[PDB]
C-alpha cells in the first residue's frame, strides 16, 4: 500500500518577477508531514518524545534503517535554491515533520504578453514525487499553503491563490504525484501611464498646438522628429519584454503612432507643395482639414487597436 | 518549562540599500547564549572548562545526546547568507555561546516612496524561533545588539535603532518567539539637488532669459525641446524606483513641469498667431503677461505640490 | 569485458540562449541505468528489494566495495552546475538507477552568424565517459532523452532533436564513450521586423516624402541626420552579437544604408551646386532623376544583399 | 598565560576597487604560525616529522584533543570568501603552520571623495581574534605581509603599505587582538584628462571661436546646448560615485560651468536686445567685452575652485 | 624529491574581459605522481586500480601520514567551479589525478598601447606549496595546451607554450611552478565596422557639404561632428580599464578633436571675411579651405602611424 505524504508550500516573499526571462523569484517554506511506522521509537521515562534532526543525519538514519524517503523535485525550479532551514522533527509514532525554508527562481512558462500592459498572468510552483503513486501519494497539508501578507511586490497585484494535486510521468511509466501552488497576478498601470502614455500623448498634443502657427515646413520637421522619438520609445518598450514571436497591444500602439506620423509628414508635404506652386489660398482653405485630420487620425487609431484587442 | 535563549544582533556594515528591489544588505554578527543543563560536562583537574566546537560537530553532539536546539530563521532574509564564522563555546555548566558572522540581503517591505526624495524608511531584521514559546523563549541579550560605527553607507543616514521581542505563528498553532532589530534612515538630498533640482531649475531659468529676445517661434522651439528634456529626466527618476502603483512627490514634480511646458507652447502659439494676423503691437503689449506668466506658473506649481504633499 | 552504461538526457527548460557569449542554459534531468553484479545484495523476507541512496553515501559504498563507477563529464559545460537531485536506487540485482536534476550553462561553439537574423543554429550537450570503452560503454537509454514541451524559450524555436553515441580521446590513449543530445533552432523574426526593419524602412520612406518639397539643402540635412541614425542602429545591432571576425547579413544591410545615404548627400550637393551657379531650371529638370534615384538605390541595394547572401 | 599567534597577510592581486559601493577586491594569502605544546607528537624512526592536514580533519583533531584554536574573523570582509587553499603543517614541536589562500571583497569605509579626481584613499584589511588577549595574542609574522608586484590594478597606484597590531572589543568585555594590513593609493588622472577635461575644454574653446562670427542669436543657441552637454557630463560623473551627502571638486567644477554658461546666455540676450532696439553700433562696441568676458569668466571660475579646494 | 607530472589543457575560452584584465577558461588539470608508500597488494580477481573521490583519497593520505603535492593556481580569481576531482591509484602507487574546472584568471600582461592592433599574453600559473627538496614539477607529455573548440570569436590564439620555473611565495627556498602560456591577437572587423567606417563616413560626407559654399553651415557641421567624436570617445573608453597611458585609439580620437577644432576656427575666419565685405577673397581662399580638410586628416593619419609604428 502507498503512504500519504502531506505537502504544504507557502510563498513569504516575491523577490521579483522578471518578465524578460519569464521567471519569478520567491522566499518560501515547504512543509511535509509523513508517517513512517518503521521510524517509530521507544523512549524511556524522562527522555524526549520528539527527536530533532538535521537533514542529513536524518537521511543517514533512513539509509541505515533501509527506508525510502518521498524524494521530490521542484519541477519548474531554475538555478540555485539557497536554503535557510532543512529541519526534521520525528515523533514517537514515526511522524516525520519536515521544514524547508528557501529562496529560489521558478520558470514562468504561462506568460502571455498579447494584452501587455493590461495583462493578467499565471504563476505556479510544481512539487513532484520522484517515486510513483503506488509507493507515495501526495496529499494537501491543510492550514499551511498559500502566499504571505508581506510579499514585497510593488508592480504586480495577486488576484487569487490555488492549490491542487495532479499526476506526472517524468521518470516513471506509471503516474506520480504532483503538488501545485498557483497564483494569478495583474499589473499596476501607473508606471506605463506616467512614463509611456502621458509622455507619448504630450508629444502628440503639444505638437498639434504648433499647427496653429500655419508653417507647413515646421510641421514636417516636427512630425519627422516625433517619428524618431516614437522609434526610441519602441526600443524602451522592447527592453521590458522577451524577443517575442507575436505582436503585443503596446507594439500595435507604437506601430500605430508610426503610421499616423508617417501620414502627417505626407500630408503637410502636399500642402507645402500647393504653396510652392502658387496655390497658398487653396492650401490655407484645406489647412482646416490638415489641422482637424491630426486629432481624428489618432482618435481613429485608438478605436482601431481597442477593437482589434477587445 | 521553557528555556531562555538570549538573542543579540549587530549590523557592522550596510553593504547597500537597493530601493528598486526594496531590500538592503548587511554584514552582521548574531550572538546566542543558551543554558542547556543536559550539555553540562565533568572535566578532570588541569583539563579545559570550556569546549570549543565548530557548528556542526556541535549539532552532531546534540543529535547524539538527543537534545533539541533553538532552531531559528531570519524571517525577512533573501538569497544566500554567506557565513564568515559559526563557532560554539560550551562551558562546564552547559552554557552554549554561539557566534554567527554573515553577509546577507534582507527584504525591506516597509518602503513608502510617496514623499521621495524627502522620505524616511524603516529597515528591520526578523529572527524567529521555529519551536514555540512552551519549548524556547527569546530574550534580549544585553550589551550587544545594534548598528556599528563604520556602516559604510553614504546616501542614507540612520536616525534611530530599536530592539524588541514579539510572537509569530509561521509553522506552529501556538505563539513562537521573534527577535526584532529595527532602524530608521533618512536620505542625504545632495545627489537629487546636484543632479536633478539644479539642472531642472537651470533649464527653466536660462530658457526664460531667451524670452527677452521677443521671438515667439524661438520660445515655442525652446519649450518643445524642454518638454523632451523633462521626459528624459522622467526616465532618469523612474530608473531609481520600482514600478510603483502610486505617485511620488518627484512624479508630481515632473508631471508639473510637463503641464507648465505644454502651456508655454500653447501661449506662445497664441502670441505668434496674433503677429501672423497683423496684430504685432497687441502681441507686444501682451508679451509682458507672457514673460511674467512663465515664472508665476512654475512658482504656482511649486506651491501646489508643497501643499498637496505637506 | 566492458559494462553497458545506459545514458538518458532530457532538457526540461531553456532558461535562455546568450548569443553574445555563445552559450545556452538548460534545466535538465540525466538518467543512468547500470548493472554492476558486485553491488547485488541479499535481503530477508519482508525487507526492501530496492535500496535508496544519496550520492555520496552510494559513492562511499563503491569505494568500500573497491568498485569503479562510470565517472562522466559534461564536456561542453560552463561554470557551476546547480543540482536539484542526485539520487540512486539500487536493486537486489545490482542495477543502479541514477537521476541527476540540474541547471547549467553549456558552450554553444556551433554559432554561425553569417545569415543573422535569418540563421539556424546547432545546440548540443556532450556527456563523456572518463574511463575508456574497454571498461565502460555508453548505450542509449530508450524512452527518455529529448526536449520537454514547456522549454520557456520565446525567440527561438526548436526545429529537430537528435541523440547519438561517438568516441572521444580526452584523457585516454584509447577511445572513450560520448553521449550526444543535439537540437537545431531557428529565430522568430518579429523582434527584428518590429524594431529594426520597420523603423529603418520608415526613416527611409518618410525621408523620401520630403523630396517633394524641392529644397536640396533640406534633403542634405535630412540624409546627414539619417546617416547618424543608421550609425546608432549599427551600435544597437553590434550589442546583440559577439565581436565577430566576419560580416553578417545585418552588417552588410547597415553598411548598405551608409553607402546609399552617403551618395544621397553627394547627389543633392550637386543639384544645389547647379542652383548656386544660376542653373535652377537644369537642377529642376534633373530633380526627377534625384527623386527617382533614392527608391532605386535602396531597391538596388536590397537586391545586391539578397543575391550576395542567397 | 596567553599564546602568541603569528599573523601574516599578503595581497597578491587587486581584482578591482569599486568606488560606487566603497569596497575593494583582493586575492590574498593568510599565514599563521602558532605553537601549541599539547599538539606535539612522538614519531618513530623513518616516520614523518611534519604532519600535513586538511583544515578540517585538523579542526576535528583539535576538538578530539579538546584544544581551542585562535578563531579569527576578517572584520571588514563582505560577501563570500572563495578559498583556494586551507592547509595545515604540524611539526613534532606542536607548531601549526596555516595557509589560507582566498579571493574576497572588503569594505572600504575610509573613502573621502571631497578632492575627487585628485584624491588619495586608505584601504585596509582587519583580522580580529574572536578570543581575548588573555588567551591569544596576535604577533606580526615577519618576512611575509604586504602587497605583491603583479596586483593588476591600472587606475590606482599604491603609495605605501603598513602593518600594525591593535585591540578590539567586538564580542568580549576585555581587549582582543586585531591585525591590520593598510595601504594608501592615489589615482591615475589620464582617464579624467582624456574623457572629461579635454572634451569640456574643447567644447568651451571651439564655442568661443564662433563669437568672432558676431551673431548674438547663434551664441545664445550655442551656450544653451553647451549647458545641456554639461548636464549630461554631470550625469556621467555622478555614475562613478556613490550618492554622497557632500560636494566633490568635480561637482563644484560642473556647477561652475553651469553658472558661467547661464551667464553667457544672459549676456548675449542683452546684446541682442540692444540690436533689436536699433542700437546695433552700441552692441558692436560692447561686443569686445562679451568676447573677452567668456575666457575671463572660465579663468575666474577655475581660480575660485582652486582656492576653495587648495 | 618526488617527481609530480603536471598537465593543463584549456578546453574553452568562456571570455576575455579586457576592462577587468582577466580571462575565463574551462580546463582539465592532470597529475601523475608515484608514491611507493601508497602501493597495495591485491588478491587474484580483485582490482589492480582503485578509484577514489578526492577526498576519501586525501583522508587515506592523512591516515597513512603521507604528504600530497599541495598546489595553487597562483593567478586564479574568485570561485573555481569543479566538474570532476577523481583519483585512480595503481598497484605501484601511481596516483592519476584529474581536475575539471571553470575559472577566471588574472591577465596582468595587458598592454593596450597599440589597441586595437594589440597582441596579448595570457597564462595560468600552477605552483607547488611545498619546496623543490620535497616535490619537483615535471611536464606531463601528451596533454597540455589549448583545445580546438575554444569558442572565442574576437581573439585568435597565435601560439601556446608550457614551461617550468621556480617561485618563493610561502617558502625561503625555491618551489616548483608550471606555466601554460598563450598569445592572442584581435579580429579587427568589429573596430572596422563600428568605429573606423562610421568615423570616416562622418568625415567624408561632412566634406561633401563644403561644395555648398556656406561657411556658417560648415561651422555648424564641424561643431556637431566634434560632439559625435566626444561620444565615440566614450564608446571606446567603455571597452578598456581607466588606464594611466594613451592608446593608439586615444591618439586617433584626440586627433579628430584637434582637426575638427581647426575646421571650426578656419571657417570662422572665411565667414569673418564675407562679413567684412570681402566675399570674393573668401571665395578664392575657399579652395584652400576645401583642400585643407582632406590634407589635415591625411596629415593626422601619417602622424599617428609614425608616432606608433
Ligand atoms: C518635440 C515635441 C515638442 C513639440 C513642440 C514644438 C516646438 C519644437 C520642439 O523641438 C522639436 O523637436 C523635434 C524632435 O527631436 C525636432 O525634430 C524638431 O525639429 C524640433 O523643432
Ligand atoms: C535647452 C536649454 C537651454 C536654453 C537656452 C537657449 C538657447 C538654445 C539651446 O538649445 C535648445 O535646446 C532645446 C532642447 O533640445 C531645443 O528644443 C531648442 O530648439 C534649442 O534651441
Ligand atoms: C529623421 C527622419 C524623419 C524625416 C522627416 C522629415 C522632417 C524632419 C525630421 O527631423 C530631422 O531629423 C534628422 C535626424 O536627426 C536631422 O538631421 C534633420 O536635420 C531633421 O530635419
Ligand atoms: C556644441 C559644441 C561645438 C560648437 C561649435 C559651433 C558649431 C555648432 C555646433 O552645433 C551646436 O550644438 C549645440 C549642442 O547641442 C546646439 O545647441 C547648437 O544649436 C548647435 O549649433
Ligand atoms: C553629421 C554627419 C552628416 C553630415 C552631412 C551633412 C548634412 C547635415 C547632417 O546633420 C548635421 O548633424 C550635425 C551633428 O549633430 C549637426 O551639428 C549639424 O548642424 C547638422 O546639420
Ligand atoms: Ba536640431
Ligand atoms: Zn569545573
Amino acid at each position: 500500500e502507498p503512504s500519504d505524504v502531506f505537502i504544504g508550500l507557502k510563498i513569504d516573499q516575491i523577490t521579483g518577477i522578471n518578465q524578460k526571462e519569464e521567471n519569478f523569484s520567491v522566499v518560501g517554506s515547504l512543509r511535509i508531514d509523513w508517517r513512517q511506522p518503521l521510524l517509530a521509537f521507544e523512549h524511556a521515562p524522562g527522555e524526549p518524545k520528539h527527536r530533532t534532526y538535521t537533514l542529513a543525519t536524518f537521511l543517514k538514519l533512513l539509509e541505515e534503517k533501509q527506508i525510502r524517503w518521498p524524494a521530490f523535485t521542484y519541477h519548474n525550479q531554475q538555478g540555485r535554491m539557497d536554503f535557510q532551514n532543512r529541519l526534521i522533527s520525528l515523533s514517537e509514532d514515526g511522524t516525520v515533520m519536515y521544514l524547508e525554508r528557501f529562496t529560489s527562481t521558478f520558470q514562468a512558462p504561462a506568460f502571455d504578453f498579447r494584452l501587455f500592459p493590461f495583462d493578467n498572468q499565471l504563476f505556479f510552483i510544481h512539487v513532484d514525487s520522484i517515486f510513483p503513486q503506488h509507493l507515495f501519494r501526495f496529499q494537501e497539508m491543510q492550514g499551511f499553503s498559500g502566499l504571505g501578507d508581506q510579499l514585497g511586490e510593488e508592480e504586480w497585484i495577486v488576484t487569487e491563490v490555488n492549490t491542487h494535486l495532479t499526476t506526472h510521468n517524468e521518470f516513471t511509466k506509471g503516474d506520480a504525484s504532483r503538488f501545485v501552488l498557483e497564483f494569478h497576478a495583474e499589473r499596476h498601470l501607473n508606471y506605463y501611464l506616467m512614463r509611456i502614455l502621458i509622455p507619448v500623448l504630450l508629444i502628440i498634443t503639444v505638437s498639434w498646438f504648433t499647427f496653429f502657427l500655419q508653417d507647413y515646413t515646421k510641421r514636417i520637421d516636427l512630425a519627422g522628429g516625433n517619428l524618431l522619438l516614437f522609434i526610441a520609445f519602441n526600443f524602451t518598450i522592447s527592453s521590458d519584454l522577451p524577443r517575442l514571436g507575436y505582436i503585443t497591444l503596446m507594439d500595435a500602439f507604437l506601430v500605430g503612432t508610426f503610421i499616423i506620423t508617417a501620414l502627417v509628414v505626407l500630408g503637410n508635404v502636399w500642402l507645402r507643395r500647393l504653396e510652392n506652386h502658387g496655390k497658398q489660398a487653396l492650401a490655407r482653405k484645406l489647412d482646416i482639414y490638415a489641422i482637424t485630420s491630426y486629432p481624428l487620425a489618432y482618435l481613429l487609431g485608438a478605436l482601431t487597436l481597442w477593437l482589434l484587442f477587445f
